[PDB]
């Protein structure tokens, strides 16, 4: 009956990938379906990335965007957004079975995180306090591959991003604390803009909680902190 | 095996509360005895209150605290923690109908939290910014009376309680924005003492996250992770 387009990212799982059959699956295509059908929305996803998920909605070509998307402070002066659909933490993964648990522990390692995240500033902010050196990844398949082959001694990133990693069965372990980022992650559209699709969102995801259909979403993807 | 004596709160819900049964459950519940059962630890609880908690570990009379505990600059002079198991917040609690959406909504409002809270102190560092009026209450039945009744149009208060009252049924939604509560909730000893229980509860943690243990026992109280 409405016919909502939404953008996302290109690779971001477990929020949105393609499966060996080159279907779109993650935590954000499954919520944003059962969103779209609980308020019968026509949903039209398109998947360009998320700098350019971003472009096409200030153009106006799509009408929200649900990508992996935390919410901040200063977002909110560009987007409106909806109650957070999850928590938004970090935390630095280990291989399965290391006893590394406290950031005391890394003094003298070597930690990664990719270019350009909030995981990157932290370890930067801190790296003088507990006395490890930082190495930079492009992306989660080299971070990983230098987390197992032992040349890193921790890999900090986004906890679903870890959980997800572990219950494909990478050799991981959650040894370290959860960094809370407040805001979560959210469903934007343009400020001011289109809010009885957010108000439908926040509907639709309190229904879910309710019914047990968010929890099958997360199990499904492996989310377990 | 060794018996580990551990004080907690006798009514925090959702981390320690008394049921219907009478029987002491929780998030700290579960999770201590948990931990107790991966260590190979024989678990005896006491719930003396808070405070009397801390007096009693300061005597030697128990080993640790598990009580919602937040870590603190202030406590870390006399205790030591373990890494954070769960991370709170502050938000407002509206009734399910309500319209209001952010702080700024608040304006010549009546706002209430308990006496002696965090959720208390945030109100009223922001009452000049959004304009609200406070009501302060002893506990969380008379606070959400009145938010029921309409004599407050919102209610401060900690993310999982706020979480756990609407799995109870209460009538009650979170449509704002929440406010980070630095620190984190930790397993607490006396400073230099009892390394083991520290070290127990980070291992024993690190698997509760890693197997899906933790996330269950959150989602019991209507808690996401
Ligand atoms: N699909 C994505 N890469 N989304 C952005 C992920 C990084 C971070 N959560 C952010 O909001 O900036
Ligand atoms: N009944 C309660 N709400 N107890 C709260 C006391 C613990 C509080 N989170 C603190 O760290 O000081
Ligand atoms: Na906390």
């Amino acid at each position: 009956e409405t016919t909502v387009k939404i953008a996302s990212d290109s690779s971001y799982a477990p929020f949105e990938f393609q499966n060996g059959q080159k279907k779109w699956v993650g935590i954000d295509v499954d919520i944003m379906q059962e969103v779209a059908k609980i308020n019968d929305w026509k949903l039209e996803m398109s998947y360009p990335g998320f700098d350019a998920a971003l472009q096409n909605l200030k153009a106006g070509q799509v009408d929200g965007i649900i990508a992996g998307m935390t919410i901040t402070d200063e977002r909110k002066e560009t987007f409106d957004f909806s109650n957070p659909y999850y928590t938004s933490a970090l935390t630095i993964a280990t291989t399965k079975d290391s006893k590394l648990s406290d950031y005391s522990d890394l003094k003298g390692k070597a930690v990664g995180a990719k270019n350009g995240t909030a995981a990157q500033t932290w370890l930067q902010e801190n790296q003088k306090k507990y006395g490890y050196t930082i190495k930079t990844y492009s992306d989660g398949v080299h971070m990983f591959a230098a987390l197992s082959s032992g040349n890193i001694a921790g890999a900090m990133d986004e906890v679903p991003v870890i959980s997800y990693a572990m219950k494909q069965g990478q050799d991981l372990a959650m040894n370290f604390p959860s960094i809370s980022l407040p805001g979560g992650y959210g469903f934007a559209v343009m400020k001011g803009k289109n809010s009885t699709l957010v108000d439908g969102f926040n509907k639709a995801l309190a229904e879910m909680k309710s019914n047990g259909d968010y929890d099958k979403i997360l199990k499904k993807y492996g989310i377990t902190a």
